[PDB]
C-alpha cells in the first residue's frame, strides 16, 4: 500500500498526522503515535513547529525494540520551519529534528512552507527558496533524509524549483490542504505531469484551531454528501472523505488522538467508492481553505488566493 517516489523510494498512502496544540500534553502524542503504529500506520508526519519530535521518536524507537516493526518500515516525515530557510540553516535544522527524535535519518525532509520568516513566530522575510532547496539537495546527498519535498507550494512556486538552473533532485511530493470542499483538482494534475506526488493534510477538515479557522466554517464531517455516503456503504465520513483522495492518486494524512477512530481509520483500505460516489464528492469543492488568518493572507509568497 505505498506510492513509488520520483527519486526511487516508497511512501504509504495512509499517513498518521501527530499535530496537537500546546495545551495537548506531549505524553498524548508518545502514546497516540504507539497505537497508530499498533493499528497499521506505518507513515508518520511531524515537523519542526509541532514540539513533539522528542516524543514521537521514541514511540517509533519504542515499537522497534519491543519487535512490532523494524525502522526501515517506518516512513518519518520532518519539516523545515519557515524561520529556516536561509540555505546555511536547512542541515542544523534537520540535524536537530533527527536529535530530538534520536533517528539516523528521516525518509522525508520537506519546506514546511514557502512563507518565509525572520530568523518559531516572530515579522516576514526575503529568501531566494532555489537556494534553500540546494541545501535540502545537499540533505538528501548526505543521506539525512532519504526523500525531499516541499509544503504549501502553490503551481508557480513548484514550478520555480522544478525551473531551477542545474536541480538536482525534484520535489518527491508537496503537501497541501486538501479535502472534498478544497480539491486541489488542477494543482493535483499539475503534480501528476511532473510526478509529484500530492499528499493531503486537513483530510478530515481540520482541527478547526480558533488561531487559524473560523468556527463559522462548515464542519467538513457533518456535510451532506459525505453523510449520505457513509449510509451507504456502512462506513463513517471521515473514511469517505479518507477513501476519495486515495482514489485520485493522493496520499492522505489522517490526525487523530483517540485509540477508536485511530483503529477506525485504516479501515479505508477495506472499502471502494464508485464512480458516482467520486462525483458526488467532487461537487462538494467550494474553494474553502480552513486555515485562513491574515497572518498568512499577508505574507508576499502566500500560495492562495
Ligand atoms: N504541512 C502543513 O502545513 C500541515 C498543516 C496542517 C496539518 N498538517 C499535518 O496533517 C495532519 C492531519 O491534519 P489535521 O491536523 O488538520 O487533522 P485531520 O487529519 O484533518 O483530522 C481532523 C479531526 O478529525 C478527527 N478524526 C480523526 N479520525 C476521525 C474519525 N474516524 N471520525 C471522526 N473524526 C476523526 C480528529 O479528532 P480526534 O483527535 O478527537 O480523533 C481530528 O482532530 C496533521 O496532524 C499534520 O501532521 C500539516
Ligand atoms: C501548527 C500549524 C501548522 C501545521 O499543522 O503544519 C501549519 C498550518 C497551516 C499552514 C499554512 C500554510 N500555508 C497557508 N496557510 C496555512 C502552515 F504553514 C503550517
Amino acid at each position: 500500500q505505498c506510492v513509488k517516489l520520483n527519486d526511487g523510494h516508497f511512501m504509504p498512502v495512509l499517513g498518521f498526522g501527530t499535530y496537537a496544540p500546546p495545551e495537548v500534553p506531549r505524553s498524548k502524542a508518545l502514546e497516540v503515535t504507539k497505537l497508530a503504529i499498533e493499528a497499521g500506520f506505518r507513515h508518520i508526519d511531524s515537523a519542526h513547529l509541532y514540539n513533539n519530535e522528542e516524543q514521537v521518536g521514541l514511540a517509533i524507537r519504542s515499537k522497534i525494540a519491543d519487535g512490532s516493526v523494524k525502522r526501515e518500515d517506518i516512513f518519518y516525515t520532518s519539516k523545515l520551519w519557515s524561520t529556516f530557510h536561509r540555505p546555511e540553516l536547512v542541515r542544523p535544522a534537520l540535524e536537530n529534528s533527527l536529535k530530538k527524535a534520536q533517528l539516523d535519518y528521516v525518509d522525508l525532509y520537506l519546506i514546511h512552507s514557502p512563507m518565509s520568516l525572520k530568523p518559531l513566530s516572530p515579522i516576514f522575510d526575503i529568501v531566494d527558496l532555489c537556494t534553500t532547496w540546494e541545501a535540502m539537495e545537499k540533505c538528501k546527498d548526505a543521506g539525512l533524509a532519504k526523500s525531499i519535498g516541499v509544503s504549501n507550494f502553490n503551481r508557480r512556486q513548484l514550478e520555480m524549483i522544478l525551473n531551477k538552473p542545474g536541480l538536482k533532485y525534484k520535489p518527491v511530493c508537496n503537501q497541501v490542504e486538501c479535502h472534498p470542499y478544497f480539491n486541489r483538482s488542477k494543482l493535483l494534475d499539475f503534480c501528476k505531469s511532473k510526478d509529484i506526488v500530492l499528499v493531503a493534510y486537513s483530510a478530515l477538515g481540520s482541527q478547526r484551531d480558533k488561531r487559524w479557522v473560523d468556527p463559522n466554517s462548515p464542519v467538513l464531517l457533518e456535510d451532506p454528501v459525505l453523510c449520505a455516503l457513509a449510509k451507504k456503504h456502512k462506513r463513517t465520513p471521515a473514511l469517505i472523505a479518507l477513501r476519495y483522495q486515495l482514489q485520485r492518486g493522493v496520499v492522505v494524512l489522517a490526525k487523530s488522538y483517540n485509540e477508536q477512530r485511530i483503529r477506525q481509520n485504516v479501515q479505508v483500505f477495506e472499502f471502494q467508492l464508485t464512480a458516482e460516489d467520486m462525483k458526488a464528492i467532487d461537487g462538494l469543492d467550494r474553494n474553502l481553505h480552513y486555515f485562513n488568518s491574515d497572518s498568512f493572507a499577508s505574507h508576499p509568497n502566500y500560495p492562495y488566493s
